[PDB]
């Protein structure tokens, strides 16, 4: 499919929507980057999706969301990003199954099912006031003991 | 907080639970695991949660699922044919904050639930909906199942 604008919602107060747009592709590796006003490039949120079919078969598959922070020059940026490793053997079924789950575990999967904070919340500062366990875990940078 | 059990709910056409049982925990490291019948303990589904600060300040903190498969007898358990390792690695500088980190989780777990070219999409990752992730046409869903991103 063509890549299309991706629409994501931050963590602030009042939640801020960020439109990340198309930038360049290479059939295997694939950048949106947002536009905001008054920010240089180096200063927007970029997201990249890149994959390989590794000699042994196992396909490689990384989406990187990367939030740079300005002093201008980059002070600093924070860096999230997925990768599935799936052998050649795998099959849809597993691939889905584990994107799923782990896609549950980072929105706060607990000891009840079904347990789900959306990554889409209008409410401010959810995710920084969770409790849920990897939700908090990421965020104050220490997982359940 | 103490581990406690972790519960998902896998894609099947009859949406199945799987309970991740804390397993043990070292301050670096902490593991979770199911505990299946009639399966080895190198093929449980297996959640391990770790951090570790790098020589810059820099700490990356990393989220590993492994779902193992199984070898086909032509019960004893049979031998792991091979598993699928999905995993978050979240790289937070000294100078990063709660807020940096709680919006970039936020953001691209919004990525692998279906974020698309409409404010606020996304598709539940505790869905009860059978199928509903292998069906998906949203971009990072549909991405990574079927092994290559929009271009």
């Amino acid at each position: 499919p063509a890549m299309t604008n991706i629409v994501l919602r931050d963590d602030q107060t009042s939640v801020a929507t960020k439109t990340l747009i198309p930038i360049v592709s290479d059939g295997n590796m694939s950048v949106w980057r947002e536009n905001a006003a008054n920010v240089p490039i180096d200063g927007q949120i970029k997201l990249t999706g890149q994959w390989e079919r590794m000699k042994d078969g196992t396909y490689r598959l990384n989406a990187k969301l990367e939030v740079p922070v300005m002093e201008p020059k980059v002070a600093y940026k924070v860096t999230a990003s997925l990768t599935l490793y799936a052998p050649s053997r795998s099959t849809i079924a597993d691939r889905a199954n584990a994107m799923k789950m782990l896609s549950a575990v980072l929105c706060g999967a607990d000891a009840t099912a079904g347990t789900t904070l959306s990554p889409q919340s209008v409410t401010g500062d959810a995710w920084k006031n969770s409790a849920l366990p990897f939700v908090f875990g990421f965020i104050n940078q220490a997982f359940p003991t």
